[PDB]
């Protein structure tokens, strides 16, 4: 229902490490330019009607400061990836995260942390195939719309544009299932550099795709 | 180039047959020929596999080209779900299949009523049978497993999507393949796309 159509974006961030080799800065330097255009690019989704943002880098320390930024720009966060991995003490710092902005009705942003798209299918998977293990599922009941409501992200809106920063024209593993229909935008803009009428251009793209 | 795997999504026939002011089955016709001129061109420069999808009339057409890709030593493949086509051109299918399978060059997939989302979907049903016999844990299921029983599990890795006709999408094509994929993306309407077209697409990945 915004005039761009747009529902649900998700952005494959590439760049940082050469934006700050042009600079004649370390990677780290890069990173941080980085985590400010991620808040830029919050802020812009948020302004502008999009229900849904989702970004992959390709974070210990940003769930905190950001939380509480996040939180006061009425931003619903989640986690998307294997956490398990993870220690069990900023496991919880995760989920204290997310329940603290679960309430709120603005953007949702889905931060991928130790995301794979092949991953992502095959958790839905095996969560199909504990229910058929326990009886309750059919294996020839499995169908896609099935397997659609078991990936991550399956209760928001389908991902309409996926945004890829930094030149390469590749999804590089991240979401799989969800872009069967989505529209594709790739610029070369580096990730640090990617701005308001960057993000602007994508939705026009979309909208005149 | 490196490039042992091109997957294309074939479209613009229709705005093609429209521009020249002729009839879609013009477009189809001229379609054909450039499905011709991409495997020929595919074998010629050592690509592994090529994997074509179409976006039961279609199939029937490749039946009187099967004589000459076998001759070409090409492994003819069709990826997606034709239980639903009638059972005559089912087991020309199987026949063309079972003549080539053998094969060594080319291997050359035709995507028929074929859907990314699908496939995925028959590598599921598949596992979670073993899972009801017993034959199978769940926690066991991992990347590998469900990748051996996807389409085309057996070829060279997916290194270049190509799509035609102007559109930047997949559009349930090949989805678990294309992880890794190089995508490329031209607006030449399909049977406009020649031999130049196709090595311009392998410069693309060749960086």
């Amino acid at each position: 229902l915004p005039a761009h159509g747009c529902r649900h974006v998700a952005i494959i961030m590439d760049g940082n490490g050469r934006w700050a080799k042009k600079q004649g800065k370390i990677r780290a330097f890069g990173h941080k330019a980085g985590a400010k255009s991620v808040r830029r690019a919050v802020s812009f989704a948020a302004n502008n009607g999009i229900e849904a943002l989702t970004l992959y880098a390709f974070f210990v320390w940003a769930l905190d400061s950001e939380v509480k930024s996040l939180h006061r720009h009425n931003v619903r966060l989640r986690i998307i990836g294997d956490t398990s991995r993870f220690n069990s003490r900023l496991q919880e710092r995760i989920r204290k995260s997310e329940a603290l902005t679960a309430g709120n009705t603005g953007l949702t942003l889905n931060i991928a942390a130790n995301y794979g798209g092949r991953w992502d299918i095959v958790q839905g998977v095996r969560q199909l195939a504990e229910k058929v293990q326990q009886g309750n599922l059919q294996p020839d009941q499995i169908d896609e719309e099935m397997l659609n409501q078991h990936v991550c992200m399956h209760e928001l809106a389908p991902v309409d544009l996926v945004i890829r920063t930094g030149g390469e024209h590749r999804i590089s593993n991240f979401l799989l299932w969800q872009i069967a229909y989505a529209e594709l935008y790739f610029t070369d803009v580096l990730w640090p550099d990617f701005d308001e009428q960057d993000f602007e251009g994508a939705l026009n793209a979309f909208a005149n795709r």
